[PDB]
């Protein structure tokens, strides 16, 4: 009748699970799009610093010990969404194009972004990251993670008693969480997937606050402003 927030997956069975990671440390989750993209949010770049050797690692379950299917690949550059009004919240989606090709196999596999799947509130989703399960923990989860959440809808994650307007809800966003608004991912969510239905639906939004009710989870709903967006940018890679 109390505390639950965050189950243990099976090793590997997240395929297309991406920690982006800035000197070997994680800071993100991430998913693998194609060959040389991952998806993730663009809270994910540190702006702060013109190195820190930023990487991606593909194939993994625990952060901190070797695995077999663990695959390091070094960032060959970030390209969130252009935006004319940045700031907290708005358009939180970022690609980040891989310095060489992912090697596919069983543990490493790419996910497709959604095509036409409607989401309706009330559905059963979950979201996939390496979060960390204490709110006041520095670190995060050392292993892959999930966690069951329930789409809330705009209207009610508008609502005064939510977020009231800042940050706004738009169509590009959604909010999900437990049965009092909250949101149980905590640090190290940023970038990874929400999944509902089998669909690839959206991605993590950096910044937010876990445990605390009616603050839910908010996601970058991938939407016909983000697709176009992404397929624009998957040609270059070209040919000959």
């Amino acid at each position: 009748m109390e505390i639950i927030g965050g189950k243990e997956v099976s090793p590997h069975s997240r395929p297309f699970m991406a920690s982006i990671q800035y000197g070997g440390h994680h800071v993100c989750g991430g998913v693998l799009i194609d060959p040389q993209w991952v998806l993730t949010a663009a809270h994910c770049q540190y702006r702060f610093t013109k190195g820190q050797s930023p990487t991606v690692v593909l194939g993994a379950h625990s952060l901190s010990k070797n695995e077999a299917s663990k695959q390091t690949l070094e960032i060959k550059k970030f390209i969130p969404f252009s935006r004319v009004t940045s700031d907290p919240q708005s358009n939180d989606i970022m690609l980040v194009k891989l310095q060489t090709a992912a090697k596919l196999n069983k543990h490493v596999k790419m996910l497709h972004i959604r095509s036409k799947t409607s989401l309706r509130s009330g559905t059963k989703c979950k979201v996939t990251g390496w979060g960390a399960t204490d709110p006041d923990s520095l670190r995060p989860s050392d292993t892959l993670r999930e966690v069951t959440v329930t789409v809330l809808s705009r209207k009610l994650c508008n609502s005064q008693s939510y977020y009231n307007g800042d940050p706004f809800i738009t169509k590009d966003m959604v909010c999900a969480g437990d049965a009092k608004g909250q949101k149980d991912s905590c640090k190290g969510d940023a970038g990874g997937p929400l999944i509902c239905k089998g669909v690839f639906h959206a991605i993590v939004s950096g910044g937010h606050e876990c445990g605390v009710a009616t603050k839910p989870g908010i996601y970058t709903l991938l939407t016909k402003k983000y697709q176009t967006w992404i397929k624009s940018n998957l040609v270059p890679p070209h040919t000959n």
